[PDB]
C-alpha cells in the first residue's frame, strides 16, 4: 500500500515540551522559578501556531528561527517585571527548538519501519534545524523535507505535493504520521494515507491534548514502534 | 574547522560502472556480449555529462532521469544492429542509475564522520533517485540535496551557496568531497574546503582517471575512512 512514510517531526516524535523548558532552566539558572518559565514555553509554543496560522491565511512563509525568536522577545517583554534575558541570551534560548529530544519510542520505531518503507520528515522548521534535530533526538531518515524548501508551512497543498514529486511517489502511496489532526487532514486532501499518534504528555502533564476516535484516520496508535508493527514491519533484535 | 561534509555521490561513492553493467546484463541477457555492453555503458555515462556539460553552459535543468533515458535511446538507436529493447526495458535500464552500489569504503567512512561532522549529499541526480541510491548503496545522511531543489547543476554556485544556506552553515565550514576536480574547484570558489578521493576503477580497469597531485585540495585521500581519519574522527568499533 505504501511506500513512504512522511512525518510532522514537533511534538509528533518531539518532546518540545521538557525540552525548552529544562534547556531554558540550565540558560536562566536561578532567575526565573521553574513553573513560571514552564508558563513562558506553553505560551511560546502557542505563540508559534498562533503565527504559523497568521503566515498560512496571508500565503506567506519566514524563517521558523525568526518566529521563535520575535515571539520569545515579545513574550520576555510580556514578563519583564519577573525576569530579564540579554540579547545573546536570546539566541542560546532560541536555539533550544533545534535540540529537542525524541520520546522514547521513537528512534527504534523509525529504524524498524525502515526495513519495509523510506521515511521522511515534512517539518515547517526551517532546514537547519531539522538537521540538528536529528541529532539532539536521535532521527535517522531518507530524506529531509521542510517548509522552507517550498516557501509554504503545511497545510498548505504545496508542501505535500512537493514531497510527493520530489519522492517519486504517488500520495496514495504515502502515509502521513502526526500528533495533530490539522496535518492529517490536509495530506488527506492530497491523497496521502493517514496515521494518528497519541502523545498524552505533548503539553504537558496537565496539558491539554487532542480527542482522536478510531476510524477517523487509517491508523491511531500511541507509539512509532506500534504503527510499524501494524503495518508489518518485522521486530528488531 | 569544518562542521559539514557534502559529497559529490556518483562515482566518488558510488561504482556506477560495475552497477551498470551488471544490471544490464541482468535485463537484457543472452542478447548482448559484455564487451558491446560495458562499452555502451562507458558512452552512456559520457552522454549525461556531456548533456550537463550543454545545460549548465545555458543555465537550464531538466530531469537527470530524462537525461539518462533520452541518451540511452540515442544510444540504442546507435547500437541497433547489434541488439534492441523493448520500451519498458529503457525504463528498467534507466533505473539503474538508481541501485547504485557504494564502494567499500562508503558505509563505514561515512558512519565514522558522523561522530564529528554532518554528512550531506549534494547530488546532481534527482531527488528521488539519491533517495533510492541511499538504500542500494547503504548511504546514512543528515540531509540530501539535489540539484532539482535549486534548479541548477554543479558547478553552478547557486548550488553549494544554497546547499551552505539551508544548512545553516558558512561555506568556509564545508567540507566539499569528490572524485572529480571540476565539482572541488566550483566549490572552493563559494569558500568550502575541498577534499578529493581518488577513485582508479571508476571507469573501469583499463580506465582513465584524472591526475591530482598533493597540494592542490585540502585533502588527497584513497577512501572515505582515510579522510576520516585525518579529520581526527575516532574509529568505529
Amino acid at each position: 500500500q505504501f511506500r513512504a512514510l512522511l512525518f510532522n517531526v514537533q511534538g509528533t516524535l518531539t518532546d518540545f515540551r521538557s525540552t525548552l523548558i529544562e534547556h531554558g532552566l540550565s540558560i536562566l539558572g536561578d532567575r526565573v522559578d521553574r513553573e513560571l518559565w514552564e508558563e513562558l514555553v506553553d505560551q511560546w509554543r502557542g505563540c508559534y501556531r498562533d503565527e504559523l496560522d497568521s503566515l498560512v491565511k496571508q500565503e506567506k512563509w519566514r524563517s521558523v528561527r525568526a518566529v521563535y525568536r520575535d515571539s520569545l522577545i515579545n513574550l520576555l517583554a510580556k514578563f519583564s517585571d519577573s525576569f530579564c534575558a540579554t540579547s545573546a541570551e536570546v539566541e542560546l534560548l532560541t536555539d533550544g527548538w533545534e535540540r529537542l529530544r525524541s520520546w522514547p519510542d521513537v528512534p527504534s520505531g523509525l529504524e524498524q519501519l525502515r526495513s519495509k518503507y523510506l521515511v521522511a520528515a515534512l517539518t515547517n522548521a526551517d532546514f537547519s534545524a531539522i538537521v540538528n534535530v536529528g541529532r539532539s533526538a536521535k532521527l535517522q531518515w531518507d530524506a529531509v523535507l521542510s517548509a522552507q524548501l517550498f516557501g509554504a508551512y503545511k497545510p498548505h497543498r504545496s508542501t505535500y505535493e512537493g514531497a510527493a514529486t520530489l519522492l517519486g511517489i504517488a500520495p496514495s502511496e504515502i502515509l502521513m504520521v502526526a500528533s495533530h489532526a490539522y496535518d492529517l487532514e490536509a495530506a488527506r486532501e492530497v491523497g496521502a494515507g493517514t496515521a494518528y499518534v497519541r502523545r498524552p504528555l505533548e503539553y504537558g502533564p496537565t496539558g491539554r491534548t487532542e480527542d482522536v476516535p478510531d476510524g477517523r484516520f487509517d491508523f491511531l496508535v500511541d507509539s512509532i514502534s506500534e504503527l510499524a508493527d501494524q503495518l508489518g514491519c518485522p521486530r528488531l533484535g
